[PDB]
């Protein structure tokens, strides 16, 4: 499959789907997360969680600084949705420019950092970070993915596969990304 490069940011599904997650991130209701909210859940809650050594825990969140600068986040910076959003269509302008240009993407440094903590993962390690982001803590969420995914010859998943699927899901919108994590991300 050709990922899906066209951009669909007024579209509701893409709205929605990002909603979910700034909702999922703002742990306290209050309509506002910071980088330094997100930089604390990366290193240390899910880092730790997955015994990182020191050195991947700070790739890991250089990385996620990076990608989340590219949606306008910063440390002490309170940001809710809309900027939010506004934000992300900016990553995601950024993002797929830089596919063009075959430059790795901040969504593959970030797959990248999160590979190498477990370039594939298992069906057992995605359900294992589907718990610990909570971003899928449904196994059977994680579950789909794999069915979803094209996967190697062992049934695992490469970071190249991810990393299309993540272009598709998080920023076209892409049909052939639907259900990349299962019912735990609409």
């Amino acid at each position: 499959y050709a990922v899906k490069l066209k951009t669909d940011f007024d579209n509701p599904r893409w709205i929605k789907r990002h909603k979910h997650m700034f909702d999922f991130l703002d742990i306290n209701g209050n309509g506002k997360i910071t980088l330094d909210e997100i930089v604390s859940k990366a290193s240390d809650d899910i880092c730790a969680k997955l015994e990182a050594t020191p050195e991947q825990t700070k790739r890991h969140q250089v990385c996620v600084e990076a990608f989340f600068r590219g949606c306008g986040m910063e440390y002490g910076k309170e940001i809710a949705f809309p900027q939010f959003l506004d934000g992300w269509k900016q990553l995601a302008t950024s993002e797929l420019k830089k596919w063009a240009r075959n430059e790795p993407t901040l969504i593959r440094e970030w797959g990248d950092a999160v590979f190498d903590i477990f370039g594939t993962i298992t069906l057992d390690e995605w359900k294992a970070y589907g718990k610990i982001s909570g971003i899928s803590p449904s196994q059977e969420d994680c579950e789909a993915t794999f069915r979803h995914c094209d996967l190697d010859n062992a049934g695992d998943l490469d970071v190249d596969e991810m990393t299309r699927q993540h272009l598709g899901f998080w920023y076209t919108l892409d049909p052939e990304a639907d259900g990349l994590y299962g019912n735990g991300v609409p």
